[PDB]
This record gives C-alpha cells, sequence and structure tokens, in this order.
C-alpha cells in the first residue's frame, strides 16, 4: 500500500493482546481515562430515557432532491465545530461510518456521514480524527435521536477510534427485523424512497483523498434518506408498543464494547483454516498453528491485517510442505509480501524447530 493513515495519527495505536482501556471525552470537552471491560457511559444509557415526542404518530418530512440539497465535506476542526453546532438545534440525525480494515490490525473509521432534514456533511474521521470527541455534546444529547442502520460494528469503531458514545440511538435495521421483514440499508431506500442504492463502492478503499465525486455521491446516499425511512418506520411499528421495543433493542446495541481482536493461541487458527486441517501430521498442526500466530503477532507490529502479512493459503502452505530454506519458504506462496520476506528466518526457524521437537 501507498497509503499508511496510522503514521499521521496523533497516537499510535495499542495492538497489544491487552484489553481496551477507552479514553473519552465529555459534553463538556473534558478528557477522561476509562477501564477495561467497562462502557464508561453504561449508567447514563440506563438512566436516560426516550423522548416522548419521539414516540408519537407523526407525518414523514420527505427527503430532499440530491440535486439542489447542501453538501458540506469537513476536513477541519473549525468546520467540525460549526457542523456539531448544526446538530445540536436538531431533534434527529443520520448517520453511518465508513471503514478500513486491510491495511491495519484492529482497523479505524475513514469517513462519517451525516444527514439532518435539511443537508447533508461528510467528515474526513482520518483529517478531524484527533477532534472528533468535539461531536460528544451531539451523540450524548438525549433529546437528539441518532438514526444509524445496521449499527452492531459503527457503535464499536465509535468508541475505538474516538471515544464516542451514543445516547438516543434508533437502529432502522433493527426495526425492519422487529416487523419481520429484510432488513438491508439498499432494501429500506428501495421499499420507501424508491430508490436504488449504489451498492459499487461497499468494499471500496476510504482511505483516498481526494475523495472521488462518485465516492462523495455513494457516501452521502447512506444517509440523504435515513431519516425519511426513520419516519416511515415509526408508523409502522405504532400500528402493527412495538416502537418502544426497537428503542429499547437499539439502547442494548449502544451499550456494546468495542473489544480489540483476540488472538486465542490454540482456537483461532482452526476456526480460520477450518477442515484444511484434515490430512495433516501432529507436526503440520504444530505448524499452522505456530506459523498463524506468528502472522498475528507480525501484523499487531506491523498494524496490518492478518491477510495484508500473509494469505491464509500461504500459511497452509507452510504447513503442509514444511520448507527447510529460506528459498523455500519464499517459493512456498508465490507473492511474497514485504513482512515474509523481512521475516523469512523466524518462519524458517519455526519450520525447523517444529520437525526438530518430533522427528
Amino acid at each position: 500500500s501507498v497509503l499508511r493513515p496510522q503514521l499521521t495519527f496523533e497516537h499510535p495505536v495499542d495492538n497489544s493482546p491487552t484489553p481496551f482501556r477507552p479514553v473519552y471525552y465529555d459534553e463538556k470537552g473534558v478528557r477522561h481515562v476509562g477501564e477495561p471491560g467497562v462502557h464508561p457511559f453504561a449508567e447514563r444509557i440506563k438512566a436516560v430515557s426516550v423522548p416522548s415526542e419521539q414516540l408519537l404518530l407523526k407525518t414523514e418530512t420527505p427527503y430532499l432532491s440530491l440535486v439542489t440539497c447542501p453538501l458540506t465535506f469537513v476536513d477541519t476542526v473549525e468546520d467540525l465545530e460549526a457542523l456539531v453546532a448544526v446538530l445540536l438545534n436538531e431533534t434527529e440525525i443520520a448517520v453511518d461510518l465508513e471503514h478500513h480494515d486491510f491495511y491495519s490490525y484492529q482497523g479505524f473509521t475513514c469517513l462519517m456521514q451525516i444527514s439532518t432534514r435539511t443537508q447533508d456533511f461528510i467528515v474526513d474521521c482520518l483529517k478531524v480524527r484527533a477532534n472528533m470527541y468535539l461531536m460528544a455534546p451531539v451523540f450524548l444529547q438525549p433529546n437528539i435521536v441518532k438514526v444509524f442502520h445496521g449499527a452492531r460494528e459503527d457503535v464499536r469503531w465509535l468508541q475505538k477510534d474516538f471515544g464516542l458514545y451514543i445516547v438516543n440511538l434508533f437502529d432502522t435495521s433493527i426495526a425492519l427485523q422487529n416487523l419481520h421483514m429484510p432488513h438491508s440499508l439498499a432494501f429500506a431506500v428501495d421499499h420507501f424512497c424508491q430508490v436504488k442504492l449504489n451498492k459499487k463502492y461497499q468494499t471500496a478503499d476510504w482511505r483516498v483523498r481526494p475523495i472521488p465525486a462518485e465516492m462523495v455521491s455513494y457516501a452521502q446516499q447512506d444517509t440523504h434518506f435515513l431519516l425519511y425511512v426513520y419516519d416511515r418506520l415509526k408508523q409502522l411499528l405504532l400500528n402493527c408498543n412495538m416502537l418502544l421495543h426497537v428503542f429499547q433493542e437499539s439502547r442494548l446495541l449502544s451499550l456494546e464494547r468495542y473489544e480489540k481482536p483476540h488472538l486465542d493461541p490454540d482456537v483461532t487458527y482452526k476456526q480460520a483454516l477450518g477442515r484444511s486441517l484434515g490430512g495433516l501430521s501432529s507436526s503440520q498442526l504444530q505448524v499452522a498453528r505456530e506459523i498463524f500466530n506468528w502472522r498475528d503477532m507480525a501484523a499487531r507490529e506491523a498494524d496490518d491485517s492478518p491477510s495484508a502479512v500473509m494469505h491464509i493459503s500461504c500459511v497452509l502452505s507452510i504447513a503442509t510442505k514444511l520448507p527447510t530454506s529460506a528459498n523455500e519458504v519464499l517459493k512456498c506462496c508465490s507473492p511474497v509480501s514485504v513482512a515474509v520476506r523481512t521475516n523469512v528466518m523466524k518462519l524458517l526457524q519455526i519450520v525447523k524447530d517444529a520437525i526438530g521437537s518430533a522427528l
């Protein structure tokens, strides 16, 4: 990879096999250091009720035209601050996040999309990453409903990257599940707005700056229709209290905590290699486990995902073939990565030690 935004981070990411410890800010902008296995706003979220006017049967406010709708790309602190001030006047906002996971161990949030009743925003989470805590007054606000579609990943990403926590989250995917119907975003936007979403950039590289026009359009359309979908879902839940239930299930989701990826040195390799372990000798299983565990350690050290360090087929290839020279380790898996070529002797020592260990 050309891009490596982690190098620009104000604080280096801790990929160590130790529990995640949150560093978060309150609505006053006061920094706090949290505790492992403790969500720092659990007592707040459990003590906060859904705004009563948000449980009333109301008429929908249509989404605007994409042609004349204001779109703002926010990538400075002042711009982020001005946006936060705009959001503190709303009773509901639509939020989405774009993420990167290949050239990062834990992964990091790349972009944040926000739509209000009258406009759209795209926030550069990479550029203003160190200042995202300024959004806490909005995300902690009990009178502001934060609408997300399929918030399981988002809730954790907000915590991992920014120390951001949602008070009065409403998940539109949970709403669709409770109505017993298809619950993807593309489905919701098509069923209520009669618009077909792009889907082309679902797997794009969100680290690219500048963001091309088509990607800006994709990012904007992910939240632009969401408050209308929210209005439509409220009406459906109020007649056939089910609306209240969805708010209660959404609150339970906002109570989830981010947990760093865990390497179980005796389990994870089995889960990733599965039935491919069949037909391997005791020594080949030892090399399979040991190299997979090396791969994870190297990924944590280089701040890359295990797949960026070495393809899984390459782990199986070394386990099967048992290479006994540096060149044989290199030749085992044709597209030789940078991490593998530099630690070729350590991978070779794993093989040599496993065939040495038994016979």
